[PDB]
């Protein structure tokens, strides 16, 4: 009904980023007055001027006189923009209240039924499924979907609709600012542990999530993921509504992935419900139009979240039928050819070794809907500490693919370490694999090993999504 006092003149240090530009998007929609700064100039900074809001391109304290009556809140994120800021340094010194924008969020979400979506990985793909299932049964809920993939992925909407569906992060403790009505949780998985220094805090980060849950909530939780299952038998514990999905049977299963198949068309799954939810009928069919086991998974989760807010499970169904896929999860870069003769490049943000392997097995059914391509994957480790730990484990998941081309380490301002490399990845593989630590040298040589109907999956968290469409080219170039 009312933004809270301390949001209605807010300003946004480094509001070019695709989540600040969602939040000050909706605090827009809702009779919000809005200025911001960012370092560079972009589509969204132009996108947001246009709808009325005073940004500054570079961050100055002057900034904060733009707003009539100077700011309530001055809204920064830890993880991009210093302490040392001087917007954020003058904004201490007036007295100004500095908040993150999970608390926005939160602010944000509150009067509505809440829908957060978290885990170590699939929180975008699950949050867009259940954004899509939702809308294709007629409603308009808000949301604020992204992150997990950076900037992919990301946006944000004001709706008419009573629900609000969001990502959360469980990277930074953001998780810990939220109230969900309902709570889906993926997986949770040894990584992350960069802002929490152990497993054992960053899994305590999601009980303390599973405690925040509203008073009559539930917990859809991921049940085949062991940190899930774990987690689920501890919310049972404390008294809480846990619906479970995952592939093994029990009586404890609110919805069972029974089998799962890629065909020509797309992918099918069959699929019990608990009898409480929906009907009598035992095995539901569950079509989808991405590839991946582990997609129908996620479809589980957002199903079950949407059917706990009173949306009618075969609807529900028909929605996860239609939905496409975010960018840079299994998304089709491009075509050399056509039909069985074609090469088709994907793009995926893989980047734990589950992750890898998932992407490789979707690679690999779709192959086998082919007529005998190869799955040549083009792989980018992500951090130093990352590749330093986990470079066997990198090395054995890639072992799935049929050529593996590897790049050299994505440092993403994490400070170099001594001995690591790619090649640290390179040493673990098993399979015919190319080191080509020069980036400009990939997209060539990958057209040049490439033969007719093969899957190519350029994989990474870094600047490995822009080889896909070089890559395209140097195959039309190569076809002479
Ligand atoms: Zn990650």
């Amino acid at each position: 009904e009312q933004l809270p006092p301390d949001l209605r003149r807010v300003h946004m240090v480094g509001i070019g980023g695709a989540g600040m530009s969602g939040i000050a998007r909706i605090l827009l929609d809702r009779g919000g007055l809005v200025s911001g700064s960012d370092a560079k100039e972009s589509r969204g900074v132009h996108a947001l001027r246009a709808r009325g809001a005073l940004i500054r391109i570079g961050h100055d304290a002057s900034s904060l006189d733009l707003l009539p009556g100077g700011a309530t809140a001055v809204v920064t994120t830890h993880a991009a923009i210093p302490k040392t800021n001087p917007e954020l340094v003058e904004a201490r010194r007036r007295g100004i209240p500095v908040v993150l924008r999970p608390a926005v969020l939160a602010k944000l979400m509150a009067g509505r039924t809440t829908l957060m979506v978290t885990g170590t990985h699939g929180k975008t793909t699950t949050t867009s499924m259940l954004i899509v299932a939702l809308q294709h049964c007629g409603l308009d809920p808000s949301f604020a979907v992204g992150g997990e993939l950076g900037e992919a992925g990301t946006n944000a909407h004001h709706g008419s609709g009573d629900c609000f569906v969001a990502e959360a992060d469980e990277s930074d403790g953001s998780l810990l600012q939220y109230t969900p009505h309902v709570a889906v949780i993926t997986n949770i998985e040894s990584d992350h542990l960069d802002f929490y220094g152990s497993v054992e805090a960053y899994v305590a980060v999601f009980d303390s999530f599973v405690e925040r849950i509203v008073p009559g909530g539930a917990l859809v939780v991921c049940t085949d993921d062991p940190g899930g299952a774990a987690l689920a038998q501890r919310a049972t514990e404390l008294g809480i509504r846990v619906l479970r999905y995952g592939s093994v049977p029990g009586e404890t299963m609110a919805a069972t992935l029974v089998s799962w198949q890629q065909q020509g068309v797309g992918a099918v799954a069959h699929i019990r419900l608990a009898s409480e939810l929906a009907t009598a009928q035992g095995p539901r069919v569950m079509r989808l139009s991405v590839p991946g086991r582990h997609m129908a998974l996620n479809a589980l989760g957002a199903l079950l979240a949407a059917v706990q807010i009173g949306a009618p499970a075969d609807e529900v169904l028909d929605g996860l039928a239609g939905f496409e896929g975010v960018r840079r999860r299994f998304e089709l870069v491009g075509t050399c050819g056509v039909g069985k003769a074609s090469v088709r490049v994907f793009d995926d943000y893989a980047h734990h070794p589950t992750e890898i392997s998932a992407t490789l097995a979707a690679a690999r059914m779709v192959l086998e809907q082919g007529d005998g391509g190869r799955c040549m994957v083009v792989f980018q480790p992500h951090l130093y500490s990352r590749t330093k730990a986990f470079a066997a484990e990198f090395g054995r998941a890639l072992n799935a693919a049929d050529e593996v081309f590897v790049l050299d380490v994505y440092g993403a301002r994490e400070q170099p370490l001594a001995g690591v490399s790619g090649a640290s990845v390179a040493e673990h593989v098993t399979v015919p694999m190319r080191y080509v630590p020069d980036f400009s040298a990939v997209a060539q040589q990958v057209a040049a090993a490439a033969s007719p109907g093969d899957v190519i999956v350029t994989m990474g968290a870094g600047d490995v999504t822009l080889l896909g469409p070089e890559i395209l080219t140097a195959l039309r170039v190569r076809a002479n």
